[PDB]
């Protein structure tokens, strides 16, 4: 075979995972909505691609969303001039397919998990609830004179107060832009002028892991180089003693109560902007409201097999898409109950997060692969003695999943009983775009299978730009035809929207991965295009090697990037992190990269071995969870910051 699945120690003739019995509907469980087999997801799945597929969208927009005014058209647009349109003759509002149409039904049914930083301080909130605090905020705003059309900026940490910022912006037809708590103020000072919002939302400060979030410091010093924002909203978080400007600043308790707790809904076209979101000059994606809030609900429901008793849990941060969508408006909009975890996953302990599961007994866990690899390397013991029997379904999103991991996360924390989904998307897609179905479809570890509904992919040669038709082809990523829940814009730069995703190669979409479908059909996401490395005229994407260093004993995580090389054109280096027991002193440096390298050529190829390899503590991060392998690359070539000056050093 020409394509190779990622490097794994189980040969491939047993790392074939069918649906388990969770999600056949037996034990109690309930039956997929998509199932049992393959052919069940394309029978459904072929409805939604192609010129055909009109109907189908206009039905599933009907059935998944109120609306208040119906719509005509049902698609329109395209990449070339990006004037992307879904259902623009109807009108809605997000806030009311979220919680008004829900409370209305279930008002003291849980709408999130609030999961504080503190176990012990941990509660529910009902939709009731939520939709009082969400009407009072929207309130404050309307009187704030926020109109629609408006951006405001929101920078708080996640207390369930978030979702009610969000959802009070949505209420009134205003725009959010969130911005991670923690920020600099510098990050969030060209966030706040970008968006050019006149209100911003925050705390006093932010509890994460037992450590403080100086957030309303964080923000005095930013608002310093903002002129137009007039309103600040501070919540009291936790009440310790923050500067507050006269005038200025204001009590988020103190504002709310004097407002009521029901506000009318603002009546949205469905091509009017929800929210703007700032990817780390910054770059503003815009999503609209139907298309954005369709794709959500569909994936969630899908992607997820959600049902309507299910406790979803996404531990991600609504600084990040993730949150945006499988936090916020994807769970809320199918009207279940989701999860807002403030703290780590080892915060008091790395066994958190199965503490929580079987607290509140979590139906399906959703986070990030750094996240599992942290866990991996903490040991069993924090695992292995929980029942977590309440799961059906354990995702992935972020980055490629090392098949190690993969196995780690299949083996302790689903006991080999939950399908594991591993979600491939970006900011710039609204929603899950390649992942199994977790009813119908057998997983292989490190890939994310198939398209999700609305989404035709191809494999194009990155530089003749010919499409790679069938089976076992490999190149970079594009979609054929916008989806729902495709960004519109970049805020007031269209220009670096099109020439960043619609030019590269005209007639697709450039998410700017590479992949690879093997003899199968499965497609492999092998890595960003940029951290793909030229040994000789051979591609060797960030995944494939990754995965082959991780099946080393005592390997917890691994980085690696290219160089100029006169001899190879470009050589391999390799930023290595080592599990807790394994004894460095002990084990000559010398001898244990050199059995890396002899691991990576034995598994891929005499060309994919490192030329150097660096031993580190840890690796550059994002807070969402990426590893910063430009960072590394560029160091080569001449979250926790204090992380980059050991590479500095290392390196050097
Ligand atoms: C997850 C959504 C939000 O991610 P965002 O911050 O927009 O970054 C998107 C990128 O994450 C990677 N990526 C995400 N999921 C996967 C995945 N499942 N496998 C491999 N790479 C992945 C892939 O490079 C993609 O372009």
């Amino acid at each position: 075979h020409h394509v190779h699945p990622l490097p794994d120690s189980v040969p491939e003739s047993e790392d074939l995972f069918a649906p388990p019995p969770r999600m056949q509907g037996k034990e109690g469980r309930p039956k997929p909505h998509i199932g049992p087999n393959y052919e069940s997801y394309v029978k459904e799945w072929a409805k939604t691609v192609g010129p055909n597929s009109d109907e189908w969208w206009a039905a599933k927009a009907r059935e998944t969303l109120d609306w208040y005014d119906d719509f005509k058209t049902v698609r329109a647009g395209g990449f070339e001039h990006g004037d992307v349109q879904w259902f623009p003759e109807g009108t809605l509002n997000a806030a009311y397919n979220c919680l008004d149409r829900h409370y209305y039904k279930n008002p003291k049914k849980t709408a999130i998990i609030y999961e504080a930083d503190e176990p012990s301080e941990s509660r529910e909130v009902s939709y009731e609830e939520l939709m009082q605090e969400t009407c009072r905020v929207a309130n404050v705003l309307k009187s704030y004179g926020v109109k629609k059309g408006d951006a405001v900026s929101i920078y708080l940490p996640m207390t369930w107060q978030a979702a009610a910022a969000f959802l009070a912006c949505a209420r009134i037809g205003a725009i959010h832009s969130a911005v991670f708590a923690g920020f600099s103020a510098e990050s969030l000072r060209d966030r706040v002028n970008d968006c050019e919002c006149k209100v911003l939302i925050t705390t006093d400060e932010g509890r994460r892991g037992g450590k403080t979030i100086a957030t309303k410091q964080i923000v005095d010093a930013a608002l310093q180089q903002c002129p137009l924002v007039e309103n600040v909203l501070v919540l009291r978080r936790t009440g310790n003693k923050v500067p507050m400007t006269e005038g200025r600043d204001k009590w988020w308790d103190e504002e709310c109560a004097k407002m009521p707790a029901y506000c009318p809904c603002e009546r949205m076209a469905s091509e009017d902007p929800l929210f703007i979101l700032y990817t780390s000059k910054p770059k503003g994606v815009v999503h609209s409201t139907a298309g954005y809030l369709l794709g959500t609900a569909l994936t969630l429901k899908y992607v997820f097999d959600a049902h309507p008793d299910d406790r979803f849990a996404c531990m991600a941060d609504i600084g990040w898409i993730t949150g945006h969508s499988y936090i916020i408006y994807g769970p809320l909009a199918n009207g279940i109950t989701t999860a807002v975890f403030e703290s780590t996953p080892v915060y008091p302990t790395p066994s958190r997060y199965w503490d929580f599961v079987d607290k509140w007994k979590a139906t399906q866990l959703y986070t990030a692969p750094t996240a599992i690899r942290l866990l991996r390397r903490m040991g069993e013991d924090h695992v292995k003695n929980h029942d977590l029997s309440s799961l059906r379904v354990l995702g992935s999103v972020g980055e490629p999943i090392n098949p190690e991991a993969w196995h780690w996360y299949n083996d302790f924390a689903g006991k080999n009983q939950c399908a594991i989904v591993d979600t491939y998307w970006m900011t710039e897609t609204g929603s899950i775009s390649i992942a199994p179905l977790p009813g119908a479809i057998s997983t292989k570890p490190g890939s994310a299978t198939f398209p999700f509904f609305g989404m035709d992919v191809d494999i194009i040669d990155p530089q003749t730009g010919q499409v790679l038709e069938g089976n076992d082809v490999e190149g970079v990523l594009v979609a054929r035809r916008p989806w729902p829940s495709i960004a519109r814009t970049v805020y007031r730069d269209h220009k670096r929207y099109l020439e960043t995703y619609m030019k590269p190669y005209p007639g697709y979409f450039f998410f700017g991965d590479g992949a690879a479908r093997d003899y199968d059909g499965y497609m492999w996401i092998k890595g960003r295009v940029d951290d793909v490395i030229n040994v000789s005229g051979h591609r060797l994407s960030t995944a494939e090697v990754e995965s082959a260093l991780i099946l080393h004993k005592g390997v917890a995580e691994t980085a690696v990037v290219g160089c100029a090389d006169d001899l190879t054109g470009q050589a391999v280096y390799a930023f290595v992190t080592m599990k807790p027991e394994f004894d460095l002193k002990a084990t000559k440096e010398a001898d244990l990269s050199k059995e890396l390298a002899i691991q990576v050529r034995k598994v891929i190829g005499p060309f994919a071995a490192p030329k150097k390899i660096y031993l580190v503590s840890d690796l550059p991060k994002t807070r969402s969870g990426k590893i910063m392998r430009r960072v590394l690359r560029k160091i080569v070539a001449g979250a926790d910051p204090q992380i980059v000056e050991e590479v500095k050093q290392k390196v050097t």
